[PDB]
């Protein structure tokens, strides 16, 4: 999938994690949301596509979906366990993360 | 994933087809579109929520998602013989299936 | 399996559901009815044998075990999402396609 | 594998099942045509692409399909348990479906 | 699945061996009764919960199901060899086994 | 793993169920301790390192073994159907199984 | 395979352990040795063929089996911890449960 | 397994071929046979290692083995079509080639 | 699968491969003709019935598979390259193989 | 399994290798090492539940399990290398960041 | 494997890429450059044995592979969309990476 | 892979082989060796391209080819059991096979 199809699949499902009344339902989503997330780490925006790759914003764009991934993951894991409520309110701190990285680079 | 969920899925996919450069993309999109169709198969929709699972409205609603599944095999047929421009047409004319659904059930 | 023996899982399986506690219980009951009703679908049953397979009786009773499958699958997503009393709601449902047949056929 | 080659395989292994004299040979003979049937159903036959995929045509032609692929499970399951007489007699009412359908868009 | 419901396994495919006419139908059937005795192996039954598990009655309990998987594998052996008379001769042995345990614990 | 190892995989384990808020978490600490228990079963301890493996107290180490295996099973049947109070009182109860080799055997 | 056959596993296998000089030689060995002895278990042997499943001399026959079962994975342990001439130490040990049988049932 | 390793099997499974009386029997030992020779083709025997690999003689040796193979295969085939009679006919057949490379090469 | 069927299954898909438009499809015939291949590379042909399983025809009908199964390879592996004109190319080279042996032994 | 039972994990191979005096042991703990560290790496200690995804501690937190995740695969190769003092010796390495994170943040 | 054979797989898949005429060829390449680099990515090399894990020296290592692993990743993507051109000039953008890290450390 | 690719893969693993201080390392190397070979069994080297598939030079290129697999596969043999000077001795031997292939059509 391109870097737009994988923020569809994040953006998608940060909405049913918002709807969702169970843990399963929760965790389908954030699994669907990690494999978007470590798929887009790769890419290249268009804004950088005259970026080197050890350029100061490709190393911070890397690191934007690296931290994602962790919270991901940190919600999975409390998704996991049943905590639902828990796992949403996790969910709803990413966002911090995903605009962070669109100020600079959407 | 719900109703709403996988008709999201299927729109999104249903895009990514219409912009596809490539037949890895195509043979993607549609795989993701038939699971959903899968699982969509064996819903209620809102407005036959009062309606017998043995009735002429529900006969009809599963009917139309047999029908789906059966265009999207066979345009993933054509993703799968890497034929980009063929697939997109046959993708373009399952809207017919997703219309005449909508138009009685939506 | 046979026919009886299909029909023998469908109600032990029934019956789990409707006593069952738990998610696991009821997921692993509609699991089983699946693939009874997947084998019970190509059967032929003693009151139609002298029918030939392609009269209205014989698509009836196969499409019998289509509406089946269909029905089967919707408990199991709720089945799926620890929605216990959804589920058996929706396993409940299920009875009324036994019954149908029944009527007609057993 | 497009229509045509379904077909040949169709046709190779109901020839295989009238030879054969053990049971081993008439399951995979079956177990080949299965398959060929199922992926069969999703195709457009040349009489038809001119209607409509709802036509009455298309319904016919599908459920001619599943028809088919009924009796070849049936006749399967009669092969799992060693039967083989009895499964090359229902292979040969399995050419009732061909030729009706052979009649109507062949 | 309980206690009860291993028994139902057991019971039901006890029967299927009975009528059964072919080698594939009594393995299927064996295959089965096996894993419900296994699982039945680590219960409690009613009458036993008031007493330690390494009493006398727990040990002769449990002996009992290691018996019996003991003479399900041995009928299990020659099913596969396809010697369906001495499977089903075998299978009714088992009945000296189920009897014995129920005179005492059920 | 050795036997110290495993002994420290037991106890951990049992910790964990004692202290765990949701199943997951019981299931997974008793697939560890019936993985442990299954392994440590065909070990000598030192205080036995002189004894035949025919021998009355190796009859009755490895009979230990068997007796927890179940006890664990039957645990892991309650965490499975999510019953998290009453899979930690089964654990609870085998400590009296941990004990009784303890005292005859550490 | 038949007890005559597993015997015959047992015994060759013994022997490439015996003149293995190394590792994987005697894991492998090992590891042919348990599905022998795991077959075997369910085995009536000649001389107590006039003999009912429940008697003491079955109980024995039976359970000379788990304590071989027993011997064979703490050996298979020491191979693969690459121990060659521990392994074939602990599989100089499972002789004296073959010894023990045949005195009593050879 | 060294070249006296997969002769044991080979001779050992033969036995098994001769004395069986199902076709299952048949099929593992013929399969337990093809795995020892595919290994032992690989091998130098004693009376050859003075031998360059491409001489006369280990080109002579190796295909033996091949068509020991070759005809393993052709009974393997017979044994899965139930025909165990005809299966045991070709069994004696090989000890053609087993005698002629013995007779040159042992 | 018999010699017959085995040719029936090289010729077909070898058509397949003459009239394939795209690699998929050529991937999928040659792997179809590799199984038919490796079937027939152990069976006697009519012709050849009468003669020792070590005569210089069995020898070179034997090795015309060997042969056929190299060039097979050879056209799959520009096939998974995508390259269609190519594999074409070399799936017509073995028809030379096809026609040697049949010129000999049909 | 949470923080508290990871480090559990991590302390109890740690001396596992300490003990070790084989390759295998070494690798096995190693592994449970590896596994135990990645789960680790998504947590939120106590000490830091007030602080954001990007403070410089969280930051400093991943980093620590990355550089231990980092050095146990270091230590993982060389026990698959059989070099058993070397494994232990980049095991006892490790030592250093454990601390290193729990003067900060334990 | 160890540092230096890492290196040679990268460099000659480097060069399969450069002569690769097709997508296929290129992702293969791509693939085993990707294991190359993780497996090298927990790697010491010569001139760094003295250093300490947390060194600047190792950090910038690790850094480097890291930094090529994205990399490598972004040219499988495009590989995976039929995209030969444009995988190949990002392997050429990677030596960049190569040469950097080998004017510090090689 | 191409021919050079897989003669590249075969002359590395050779001096891998040839440096390597534990098993390991020898049998992934020969693993990658066996690979290497029974792909480019089935090529056409630059200097036999205007021959056909059943001529003495293919034969004789192709026999080339059985043969280093065959050595390949007993020097595998060896490092599975550990053996690294014999492997190592086995290696060296395989060159003769290298180089008479070479001298002919190289
Ligand atoms: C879960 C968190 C995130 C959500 C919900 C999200 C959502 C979205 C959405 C809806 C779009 C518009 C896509 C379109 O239709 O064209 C987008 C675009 C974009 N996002 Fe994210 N995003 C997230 C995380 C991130 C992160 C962490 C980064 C950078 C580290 C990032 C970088 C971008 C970029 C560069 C685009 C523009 C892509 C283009 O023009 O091709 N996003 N995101
Ligand atoms: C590729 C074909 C299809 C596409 C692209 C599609 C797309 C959509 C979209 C975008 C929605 C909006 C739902 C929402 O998010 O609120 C929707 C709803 C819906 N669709 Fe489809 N659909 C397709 C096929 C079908 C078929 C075949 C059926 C009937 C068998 C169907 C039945 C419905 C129904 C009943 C709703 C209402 C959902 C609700 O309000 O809960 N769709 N669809
Ligand atoms: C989940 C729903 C169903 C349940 C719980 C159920 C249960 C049963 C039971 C307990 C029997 C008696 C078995 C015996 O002969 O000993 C039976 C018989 C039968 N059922 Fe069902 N059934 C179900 C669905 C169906 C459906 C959908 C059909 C038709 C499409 C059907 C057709 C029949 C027929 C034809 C028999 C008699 C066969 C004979 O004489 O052996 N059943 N069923
Ligand atoms: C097992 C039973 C069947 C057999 C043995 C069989 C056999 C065949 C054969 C030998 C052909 C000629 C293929 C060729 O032109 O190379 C053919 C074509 C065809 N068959 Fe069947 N068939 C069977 C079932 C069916 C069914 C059930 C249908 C419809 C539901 C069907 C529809 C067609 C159509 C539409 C063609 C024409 C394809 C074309 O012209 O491209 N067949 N079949
Ligand atoms: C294959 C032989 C066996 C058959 C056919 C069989 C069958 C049954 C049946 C039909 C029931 C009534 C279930 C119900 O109340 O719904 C039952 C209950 C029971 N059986 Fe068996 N059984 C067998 C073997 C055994 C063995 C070997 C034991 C003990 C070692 C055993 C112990 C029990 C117990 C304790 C109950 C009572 C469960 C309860 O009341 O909740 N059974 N069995
Ligand atoms: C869940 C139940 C059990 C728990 C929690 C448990 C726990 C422990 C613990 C913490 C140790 C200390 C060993 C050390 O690290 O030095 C130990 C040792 C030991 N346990 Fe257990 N155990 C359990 C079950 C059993 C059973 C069923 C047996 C006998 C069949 C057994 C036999 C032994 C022996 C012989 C030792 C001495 C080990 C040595 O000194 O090498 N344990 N156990
Ligand atoms: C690893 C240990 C064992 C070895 C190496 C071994 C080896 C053998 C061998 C070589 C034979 C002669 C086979 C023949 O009839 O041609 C034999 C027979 C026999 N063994 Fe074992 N055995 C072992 C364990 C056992 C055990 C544990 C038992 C009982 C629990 C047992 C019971 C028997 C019986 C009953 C026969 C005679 C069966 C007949 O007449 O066909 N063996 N054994
Ligand atoms: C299925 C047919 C065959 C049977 C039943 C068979 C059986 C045997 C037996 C029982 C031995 C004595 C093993 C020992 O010393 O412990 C042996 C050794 C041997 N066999 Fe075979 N064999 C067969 C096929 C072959 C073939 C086809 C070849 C050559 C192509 C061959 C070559 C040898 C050699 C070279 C030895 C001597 C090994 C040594 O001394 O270390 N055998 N075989
Ligand atoms: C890919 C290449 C090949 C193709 C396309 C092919 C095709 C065929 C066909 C269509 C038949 C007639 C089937 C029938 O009896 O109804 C046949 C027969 C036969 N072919 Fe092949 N073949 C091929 C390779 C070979 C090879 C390599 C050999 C020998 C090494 C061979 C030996 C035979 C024999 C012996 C028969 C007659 C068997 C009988 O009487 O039933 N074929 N072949
Ligand atoms: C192999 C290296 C390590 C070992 C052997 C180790 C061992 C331990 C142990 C025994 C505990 C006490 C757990 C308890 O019973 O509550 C602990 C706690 C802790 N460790 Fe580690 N640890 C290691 C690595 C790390 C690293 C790398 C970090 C941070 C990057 C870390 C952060 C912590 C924290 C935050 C706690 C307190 C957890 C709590 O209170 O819930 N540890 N560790
Ligand atoms: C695709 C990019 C790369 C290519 C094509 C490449 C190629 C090579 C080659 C051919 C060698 C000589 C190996 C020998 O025969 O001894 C080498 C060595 C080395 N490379 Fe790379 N390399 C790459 C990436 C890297 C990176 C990213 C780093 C560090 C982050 C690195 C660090 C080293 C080191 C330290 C050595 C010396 C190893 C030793 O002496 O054992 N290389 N590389
Ligand atoms: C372990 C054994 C072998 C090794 C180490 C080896 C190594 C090599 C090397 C390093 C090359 C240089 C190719 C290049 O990159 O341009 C080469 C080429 C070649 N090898 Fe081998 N080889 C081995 C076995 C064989 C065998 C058994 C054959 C014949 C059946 C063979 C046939 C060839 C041919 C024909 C070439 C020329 C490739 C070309 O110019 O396209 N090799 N080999
Ligand atoms: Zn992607
Ligand atoms: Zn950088
Ligand atoms: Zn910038
Ligand atoms: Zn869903
Ligand atoms: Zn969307
Ligand atoms: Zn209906
Ligand atoms: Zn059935
Ligand atoms: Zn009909
Ligand atoms: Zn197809
Ligand atoms: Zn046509
Ligand atoms: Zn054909
Ligand atoms: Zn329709
Ligand atoms: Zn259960
Ligand atoms: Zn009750
Ligand atoms: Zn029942
Ligand atoms: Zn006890
Ligand atoms: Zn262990
Ligand atoms: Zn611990
Ligand atoms: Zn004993
Ligand atoms: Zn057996
Ligand atoms: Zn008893
Ligand atoms: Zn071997
Ligand atoms: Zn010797
Ligand atoms: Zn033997
Ligand atoms: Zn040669
Ligand atoms: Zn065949
Ligand atoms: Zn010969
Ligand atoms: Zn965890
Ligand atoms: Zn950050
Ligand atoms: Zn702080
Ligand atoms: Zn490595
Ligand atoms: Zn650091
Ligand atoms: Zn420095
Ligand atoms: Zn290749
Ligand atoms: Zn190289
Ligand atoms: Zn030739």
């Amino acid at each position: 999938a391109d870097l737009e199809d994988n923020m569809e699949t994040l953006n998608d499902n940060l909405k049913v994690i918002e709807k969702a009344d169970n843990a399963a339902q929760v965790k389908d989503a954030l699994t669907k949301m990690a494999a978007a997330a470590a798929d887009a780490w790769s890419a290249t925006p268009p804004k950088l596509e005259d970026k080197s790759p050890d350029s100061p914003e490709m190393h911070d764009f890397r690191h934007g979906f690296w931290c994602l991934i962790g919270q991901i993951h940190a919600a999975l894991h409390l998704a996991n366990e049943g905590k639902v409520k828990e796992a949403q309110a996790a969910a709803e701190q990413l966002k911090t993360t995903c605009n962070a990285c669109h100020q600079k680079y959407r």
